[PDB]
């Protein structure tokens, strides 16, 4: 289901991508994408599928396109179109200046400041979790490790009930790897039922938690509204409920495939701070955009008003002409290059915490299951999408080659 290709459009620009299924799946989804990345693949494509839109192939208009918010719109940030258009989280749907009174607080709520004080729960939850999972010699680490540790950490950060996991998990799944089970429109909406009665109460009754915080807070020096801070507070959820999980699983699975690698780790952990940067920029996961707000010649391409571009944070640093070598994994990389936590005024507050998370996960792992793989015929499947993730990992180890800290 391709869309007709509109007038402004050269028919050589043409390259049927589809950010939701694309044709290499099976290779791994980092792997589908870097399809764009090939000789035979112009700078700037246009795509029929999910309606028709642009896509940027390289690191260097990605960026570009970033900068640029006077032409480049957060407005619509999402396809397909009715997405993007349902699309009305803060501080992503908004434009600077309007973004940065929004965005002050959302740091409040996730930036350093809070992870400090976080640390030791993140690193409690990781040992109890791993420890936990070490004398089986299997797990589903998905399941088991990938979903649990950041979604409680986030669950304790935010004062919500661990039991609404699997109903809030699969709304902001919806949102980002949708199933054809519900638009976008729907997910926002439930998401939104769940997110309301909250806010009253917390405005009511202030806590200590993110919600207290988001629901209370001053921003252009008045207080923010109760549809404000709902809007906040959906995005805080996707971002903590959708992100590390993907990540880590990705992550997880070339470790269990790359001996080498575990190796380097354990004797030279001076490294893996430079290796989680490594694994940031090889299992980038996100892909978003943005909406021309106006006629503009791009790189000599003429985009129009209202024309939807994509701007993959995950192609950056897949980029040949940004790193040597992209789909090698380098721990001792001279210069990472990425757009993983996105880049211009959307920089990822929350990036603080997911370089926390992902450090003390191969930290604490590696210290006590040094040695597992991926189980004798599992199949790993990749899912692509808004954020990409991975279906299930199962793992292997000999509970005899573990460590018990
Ligand atoms: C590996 C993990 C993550 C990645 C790769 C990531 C990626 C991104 C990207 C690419 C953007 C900007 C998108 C755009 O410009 O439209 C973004 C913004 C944001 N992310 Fe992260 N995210 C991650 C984890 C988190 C976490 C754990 C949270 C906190 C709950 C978070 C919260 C946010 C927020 C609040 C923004 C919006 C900032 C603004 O609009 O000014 N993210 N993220
Ligand atoms: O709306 C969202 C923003 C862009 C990406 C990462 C995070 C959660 C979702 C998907 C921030």
């Amino acid at each position: 289901n391709l869309a007709p290709l509109p007038p402004h459009v050269p028919e050589h620009l043409v390259f049927d991508f589809d950010m939701y299924n694309p044709s290499n799946l099976s290779a791994g989804v980092q792997e589908a994408w870097a399809v764009l990345q090939e000789s035979n693949v112009p700078d700037l494509v246009w795509t029929r599928c999910n309606g028709g839109h642009w896509i940027a192939t390289r690191g260097q208009l990605i960026r570009e396109a970033y900068e640029d918010y006077r032409h480049f719109s957060s407005e619509c940030p999402f396809i397909p179109r009715e997405a993007g258009e349902a699309y009305d989280f803060i501080p992503t749907s908004m434009d600077p200046p309007e973004q940065r009174q929004f965005r002050a607080l959302a740091n409040q709520v996730v930036g350093m400041p809070v992870v400090d004080k976080l640390e030791n729960r993140i690193q409690e939850l990781a040992c109890s979790l791993i420890e936990s999972l070490r004398p089986q010699g299997q797990c589903n680490f998905t399941e088991d490790y990938a979903e649990p540790f950041p979604i409680r950490i986030f669950m304790l950060l935010a004062g919500l009930p661990e039991e609404d996991i699997p109903h809030l998990k699969y709304l902001t799944d919806q949102m980002t790897r949708p199933d054809g089970s519900m638009t976008f429109a729907e997910a926002k909406e439930a998401l939104y039922d769940y997110l309301i009665p909250i806010i009253e109460q917390r405005r009511q009754k202030p806590g200590t938690d993110a919600i207290s915080i988001v629901a209370n807070g001053q921003v252009n020096g008045r207080p923010i509204t109760s549809d404000e801070a709902k809007r906040m507070c959906g995005l805080l959820l996707v971002g903590g409920l959708d992100t590390v999980v993907n990540f880590l699983s990705f992550s997880m699975e070339f470790l269990a495939k790359s001996p080498e690698h575990r190796q380097e780790l354990i004797e030279r952990p001076e490294r893996i701070p430079a290796a989680c940067e490594e694994l940031l920029r090889r299992f980038s996961l996100v892909a978003d955009g943005r909406i021309l707000t106006s006629d503009y010649e791009f790189h000599g391409v003429q985009l129009k008003k209202g024309d939807q571009i994509l701007l993959p944070q995950m192609l950056s640093g897949l980029d040949e002409r940004e790193n040597a070598c992209p789909m090698h994994v380098d721990f001792s990389r001279q210069k990472v290059s990425h757009t993983t936590f996105g880049h211009g005024s959307h920089l990822c507050l929350g990036q603080h915490l997911a370089r926390r998370e992902i450090i003390v996960t191969l930290k604490e792992w590696l210290t006590r299951i040094p040695d597992f793989s991926i189980a004798p015929g599992a199949q790993i499947q990749h899912k692509s999408g808004i954020v990409s993730g991975v279906q299930a990992l199962p793992l292997v180890w000999d509970p005899a080659t573990t460590k018990a800290v």
